[PDB]
């Protein structure tokens, strides 16, 4: 993607995981931000229930939803696959 003015920075919180400083966007649809998520947890873009302060993102639109940079986004769901060797650099998840 390119050209656009609409970025916010929100807090990622998954279980014992925690993501502070994550790249969300409003110009686009709220399956980027939970395509990220995907990277940032693990669990797919659609299991991962993203929370809102007071409500559920959407999928297809976010719809002028109130966002602001700085609040948190609670997330809830679990990656579900073999235990394969780890594959990772610089950190690792070790849980397995």
């Amino acid at each position: 993607g390119s050209s656009g003015s609409s970025g916010y920075s929100v807090t990622v919180k998954w279980g014992k995981e925690k993501f502070e400083g994550v790249e969300l966007n409003t110009d686009e649809p709220p399956m980027v931000f939970k395509a990220q998520l995907f990277a940032l947890t693990g669990v797919q873009p659609a299991r991962q229930k993203v929370m809102v302060k007071g409500g559920t993102l959407k999928d297809d639109d976010w719809g002028n939803i109130k966002m602001k940079n700085g609040m948190t986004v609670l997330m809830m769901g679990s990656a579900d696959a073999l235990p394969e060797e780890p594959s990772a650099k610089t950190s690792g998840p070790s849980s397995g």
